[PDB]
């Protein structure tokens, strides 16, 4: 029964903001006026971003700012609430160019949950501007508390969580509540960071928002899919950095967890946290691109998959090469390493040069320009299929994308993936989701239903022998075994009893 979550993030500069008008695409190419009422109802949630927190330790707008015309931009977006009932108008804090380990204002991000009284200041601007501009909630995309900032940071969101509340109790809000979310990591090695204590991060929030792209990038030495869902033998694999996150766990309870190397999918970052043991599978949100990721300098015979490259990875683009055929909202940002999905269309259909190819076992689509060496890896309305199925099949929260601005024009990846969740008439049933390759991984989140012939004392057991005892089905690690299982470390819990 339950609805799925549609999260989309709304994104807008502060320069745009303070020259705010719905008539002048070259000014702002995204107006609110461009999510209508149709695309509203297939929302559930919308993240306008970004605020900042400032030196003062408090979540603010950047101090640039025009607020009369913030507030406007704001007003416009909650008036959509009257469309859709359902519609929530978050707030998200952060995002990568504030909050980084280089980011112009990383250090406020450290600070401001660093201290009880820290948090308390925090947690409550938040609040505070959460009413102040008619927000439905707080995000924050923090991209990422490390280490040591890991208890802060749960600390300051079991305290917003708890400011909410009492909002919530104020307001007479408990038909719509305000909530909680964070953007999370979708990758094993950012994810690496807090995993440990990945159960306490979750548990105030709604949502955990999975960052499931960006998986490939000119950073990496070999072009990839930046959003398999699923892994391609052919394609690269990593090191799974989970194996060494300070878990307390035996060897075969890392190895039966944490393969290694393995491939970095989303279907890889999903049951990493349904491993863990208090993670729901209701609370986990697949993130999705609504934008491709290009490379240049690509070699032929596989489409441009799994090739070298030449693309920069520095920042800003270090020259005006603008080498993305076709791209003109690339010479707009001059930067050719991103396109979005509205922009892909256009490259597809006019005559630059392009194929657009399918990767069954990742699921996803990719464009080779053959005469110049580029790929571009990318998400469209047929690898959004096979990704709500498996939001269906996994008891997902729902679904969020970066970011509405780069749907194409008639809002296209919105209403597909509206229709896959709760068009009467979409049938998924008969979508095979081939034969890429699962993440295996088991741990105490996640043990699968078995049975087995009761464990029997005085019953000498061999390796890999199966027996089931308080709820459990238990596994030899080594022979000859007699103790009670789970008295010792000779048995492996396995799986469940029904
Ligand atoms: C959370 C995020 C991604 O931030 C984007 C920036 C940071 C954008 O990052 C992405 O779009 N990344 C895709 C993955 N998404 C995320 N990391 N996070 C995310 O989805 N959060 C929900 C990168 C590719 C970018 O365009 O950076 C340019 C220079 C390369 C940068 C940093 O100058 C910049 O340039 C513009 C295009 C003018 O945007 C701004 C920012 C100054 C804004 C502030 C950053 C933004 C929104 O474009
Ligand atoms: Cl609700």
């Amino acid at each position: 029964s339950t609805r799925k979550a549609v999260i989309g993030y709304y994104f807008i500069p502060t320069n745009q903001i303070n020259n705010y008008t719905e008539t002048d695409t070259s000014v702002v190419p995204f107006p609110v006026s461009n999510i209508t009422p149709a695309k509203a109802k297939q929302l559930t949630h919308i993240n306008f971003s970004f605020l900042d927190i400032n030196s003062n330790l408090e979540c603010a707008w950047d101090p640039a700012t025009n607020d009369a015309k913030a507030r406007d931009v704001v007003n416009r977006l909650t008036a959509l609430k009257a469309h859709n009932p359902s519609l929530r108008i978050m707030f998200s804090i952060g995002g990568w160019y504030y909050s980084n380990d280089l980011g112009v204002s990383h250090a406020n991000y450290v600070n401001a949950v660093k201290t009880p009284a820290a948090r308390t200041k925090f947690a409550q601007s938040c609040v505070r501007i959460m009413k102040d501009y008619g927000f439905d909630g707080v995000d924050i995309d923090w991209e990422y508390p490390q280490a040591a900032e890991v208890d802060g940071f749960i600390a300051a969101l079991q305290e917003i969580r708890t400011l909410l509340n009492q909002q919530t109790i104020a307001d007479g809000r408990q038909a719509l509540p305000y909530q909680l979310t964070i953007a999370g990591a979708g990758g094993a090695f950012f994810l690496s960071r807090y995993y440990s204590k990945l159960a306490q991060i979750v548990a105030p929030l709604d949502y955990i928002n999975l960052m499931t792209y960006d998986l490939a990038g000119p950073w990496e030495k070999i072009t990839n899919h930046q959003a398999a869902l699923f892994g391609d033998a052919a394609g690269p694999t990593f090191y799974n950095a989970l194996r060494e996150a300070n878990l307390g766990w035996s060897w075969e309870e890392l190895t039966r967890a944490f393969p290694s190397p393995f491939s970095l999918t989303v279907d890889a970052a999903v049951q990493q946290h349904l491993m863990m043991e208090g993670v729901p599978s209701a609370k986990i949100v697949m993130g999705v691109p609504f934008y491709g990721r290009a490379f240049k300098g690509v070699s032929g015979g596989n489409g441009g998959q799994y090739s070298s490259h030449s693309t920069p990875g520095e920042d800003p683009y270090p020259n005006a090469d603008y080498w993305l055929v076709g791209c003109d909202e690339c010479v707009r940002d001059k930067d050719p390493r991103i396109a979005s999905y509205r922009q892909l269309e256009q490259m597809l259909q006019g005559n630059y040069g392009y194929q657009r190819l399918w990767n069954d076992k990742t699921k996803t689509p990719y464009l080779y320009h053959a005469q110049n060496g580029l790929f571009v890896t990318y998400d469209d309305a047929e690898s959004f299929k096979y990704k709500a199925k498996y939001i269906k099949q996994q008891q997902l929260g729902g679904v969020m994308f970066w970011h509405l601005g780069q749907d194409n024009r008639n809002g296209d990846l919105l209403a597909a993936l509206d229709r896959y969740f709760n068009a009467a008439d979409y049938d998924d049933s008969q979508l095979d989701m081939g034969t890429g390759l699962r993440y295996t991984g088991v741990g105490p989140g996640n043990l699968p239903i078995m049975t087995a012939p009761a464990y029997v004392p005085g019953t000498t057991y061999a390796q890999g022998a199966l027996v089931s005892y308080q709820g459990y089905v238990w596994q030899t690690k080594w022979g000859y075994i007699t103790s009670a299982p789970g008295s010792d470390s000779a048995w492996l819990k396995v799986g469940r009893l029904a």
